[PDB]
């Protein structure tokens, strides 16, 4: 592949993903998304051989519920990511549009998330953020993770490894929690300790504070509140989440 | 105990270690150090049960290479923690005394730190920010760990787990390489990656770019070398640490 294969659209996510244009392979009119990356940044965050081993893990993954590397190539200053398009736009988006899903559409997320994120670990591709603004939707509506680009909250610089400063530490525990606040967030339109300030919302995560609305049933509050142990160890598991009774129940 | 069981005396650390107080017992004339937590702070954090289930497993852990903590209380608005004094202070200032350590003094600080944190991690004790302000030093020079006071580099706030927030993620894996990193700063005067910038300094940990002076000797190296490994799972173990002839050859 080169950039002359290639006819370059509008720019997409409004920089949230970086420099990504909607773009079409000129010989087959095939529509898809380009990723241009700098080689200058790279370098300059001292990244480009983490790109590597990363992206030569994603060129060989297919699942439905994560977003395709295509292919990749390179010129003198540029790196080019050849990315899957997804055409229905970001979850974020969606939850924006109706202020919060049925249990159907729930439920339906949460096995596409638990699929993916499976997935991942046993493929060991890392991904970063999991968040409704990463969370991308394919041409039949189904999920797709995409959350793969990139003092301190673990310590003093100059003492942090490699995986904490190129945020490689979302292990499957993590992840558990994760999928606990996406849960809550899908059927109420906000996460469970959003507040006006950081120190706010820090406190509510540490004491595992929050509210269910009346609407929520009770095989949904059941799966949250197993999701959303303070003891990493004490989370339900992704196997355990895909034989739960509220999401068999209601998931598509 | 009570607040009015101790002299207090001249604050310690410059403010680094919080609220800390050289103290002494009335009754045993005891010299000890007086940690004072303000109950407002820690509420607005949500850290107070966390702090109860750290403070109780530390009330019980007893280690020549760990400070110590004799016990605590509390009153209405405060939070006492009464600590071990290391009268000889800190490893940093030490350093900046003699720009840099030999082989001898080095390898028993390796020694003592790869002890203390194999004990830590065997009775599930969570420490925050291995580095030389947060090592200290006993009556007859041993180091003991004392590092135990607390968008992201993590990812987004509302979607981050407590053990996250909480600064909970130095385990093993990270401590290796945290090892290796003081090793070199013991030898050297400097940890290997220091830099002016915060972006240098991350590229050169990210790259695991570092030189070694000619002083350093062809065991240091290895033992350093093996440390800083940018893969987590192909680090040095602490027993391999305590096993390395360099280490052997030179710890008192
Ligand atoms: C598989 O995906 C990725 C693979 C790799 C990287 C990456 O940057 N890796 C990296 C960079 C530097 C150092 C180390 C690693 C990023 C992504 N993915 C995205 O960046 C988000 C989707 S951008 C495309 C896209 C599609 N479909 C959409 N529909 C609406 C918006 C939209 C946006
Ligand atoms: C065992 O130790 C500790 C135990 C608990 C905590 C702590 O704050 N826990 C916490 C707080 C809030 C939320 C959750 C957890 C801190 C320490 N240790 C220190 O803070 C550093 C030494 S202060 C004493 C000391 C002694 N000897 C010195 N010599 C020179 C200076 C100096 C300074």
């Amino acid at each position: 592949w080169t950039l002359e294969d290639f006819d370059i659209g509008r720019p997409l996510g409004k920089g949230k993903f970086g420099n990504v244009y909607l773009a079409r392979e000129r010989q087959s009119k095939f529509i898809l998304a380009l990723k241009v990356l700098f080689k200058t940044q790279l370098e300059k965050a001292g990244v480009e051989h983490q790109l590597r081993r990363e992206v030569e893990i994603q060129s060989h993954l297919r699942h439905p519920n994560i977003l395709r590397l295509y292919g990749y190539f390179h010129d003198a200053t540029r790196v080019y990511l050849i990315l899957e398009y997804a055409p229905l736009g970001t979850v974020y988006r969606e939850l924006q549009k109706l202020s919060r899903f049925d249990e159907q559409r729930t439920a339906t997320y949460i096995t596409e998330l638990a699929n993916a994120l499976s997935y991942c670990h046993s493929k060991r591709v890392i991904h970063r953020d999991i968040k409704p603004e990463n969370l991308l939707l394919g041409s039949n509506g189904e999920l797709k993770i995409a959350d793969f680009g990139w003092t301190t909250l673990c310590g003093t610089l100059d003492y942090l490894p490699p995986e904490m400063i190129e945020g490689r530490m979302h292990d499957e525990k993590v992840d558990l929690w994760s999928l606990g606040v996406l849960c809550y967030e899908f059927l109420v339109g906000m996460p469970p300790f959003e507040a006006h300030t950081y120190q706010e919302t820090y406190r509510r995560i540490s004491r595992v504070e929050f509210t269910f609305p009346d609407f929520v049933t009770e095989g949904a509050r059941d799966l949250i509140s197993r999701l959303l142990k303070h003891n990493a160890s004490q989370r339900l598991t992704l196997a355990e989440v895909l034989e739960h009774p509220w999401i068999k129940a209601n998931s598509s």
